[PDB]
């Protein structure tokens, strides 16, 4: 019973004249929390493969969450809203930041393996793979998410148009964590290979969570190795998570407290950048700089909106925020 609002209605990309193709894939974490990711110093090597790309690699120590569970989270990080102004009904009744890119002429896929894009794909094209059950990646009805990277080559090859995919991972969902990965990720032990997790000891949980790490790590890499040898495309890799996750401190388990009272774990996500060989010769950033900001500065799901905008050149803009785009200030005249 309440007005929808359309924004940014004249929008276009402004991409310097002869500009490569510049293709961003969007990585929508899942649950995944910063205090047990390896770039950020956790005790554990949780990150090998990204970690064994040193600078090539990004990464943002302080992140925190819109939310505290996926309901939330996603649709506040693709909203005009930053987390303190968040309104659900008002953000559901507004373009959000892909109606707003797809205006601007840029090819939006999403591709959904984590139960449902929460209202934010619906008008752009989308494809749940989950439904798919291949034998090789899904049981129960939940994929593991290589099973993405089936249909990543369709996307990349669709046509020469400038693109934003997004790639909406299950990552480090519970309390069947021991779905999320495979024997090669399968690390860290003994393990909890139950749903019932109150039947395990916290440090088993603890392992368990700590390969489905393991297998974000690859999974991002894996999405790296589809585009770093695409000489002729500009082409970024963005991963955050959607909010972290308790793992018994305290007794607290799973997600969704409310973000207030809410312990770190649920709040500190990871965030990490990628951009390829064409994407630094020609994007204009200046990455020592970019190096040197990620390490100090605290930044949230707020930016992510002007963040993503910013990395398509979209012009004549009023919902872009120069100062919420993380590479704005690092980006040269
Ligand atoms: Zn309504
Ligand atoms: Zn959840
Ligand atoms: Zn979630």
């Amino acid at each position: 019973n309440i007005p929808y609002t359309q924004l940014d209605m004249a929008v276009v990309q402004n991409r310097p004249a002869g500009s490569l193709r510049r293709f961003v894939v969007l990585v929508v974490g899942e649950t995944t929390r910063a205090a047990n990711w390896g770039l950020n110093g956790y005790s554990r090597q949780t990150t090998p493969l990204l970690a064994a790309r040193g600078d090539e690699i990004v990464n943002f120590p302080q992140v925190r969450s819109c939310g505290t569970s996926t309901a939330h989270s996603l649709p506040c990080m693709f909203s005009t809203f930053d987390r303190t102004d968040y309104d659900e009904i008002k953000a559901e009744h507004q373009d959000n930041l892909l109606d707003i890119v797809q205006r601007a002429g840029v090819e939006v896929t999403w591709l959904e393996n984590d139960s449902g894009c929460k209202g934010v794909c619906g008008k752009v094209p989308n494809t749940d793979v989950t439904s798919l059950n291949l034998p090789e990646y899904c049981r129960n009805g939940e994929c593991l998410d290589n099973i993405l990277l089936t249909k990543f080559d369709e996307v990349l090859n669709k046509n020469d148009k400038d693109a934003v995919l997004i790639l909406h991972t299950i990552g480090s969902h519970g309390p069947t964590y021991y779905e999320r990965y495979t024997e090669a990720e399968r690390k860290f032990t003994p393990t909890c290979d139950t749903n019932e997790i109150n039947k395990c000891t916290r440090a088993t949980l603890v392992n368990t969570y700590d390969n489905t790490v393991l297998y974000v790590d690859q999974f991002i890499d894996k999405v790296i190795r589809k585009l770093e040898n695409r000489d002729d495309l500009e082409s970024v890799v963005h991963y955050v998570s959607d909010h972290g996750e308790s793992l018994g401190e305290n007794g607290m388990y799973l997600h969704a407290a409310p973000y207030a009272i809410a312990p770190s774990g649920q709040t500190h996500i990871p965030m990490v950048m990628w951009f390829s060989k064409a994407f630094r010769q020609h994007g204009g950033i200046d990455f020592q700089c970019l190096k040197q900001k990620a390490a100090e500065n605290e930044y949230s799901h707020d930016h992510y909106f002007s963040t993503v905008l910013g990395l398509m050149d979209i012009s004549n803009s009023q919902t872009y925020r120069k100062e919420m785009d993380i590479l704005a200030a690092c980006r040269r005249p």
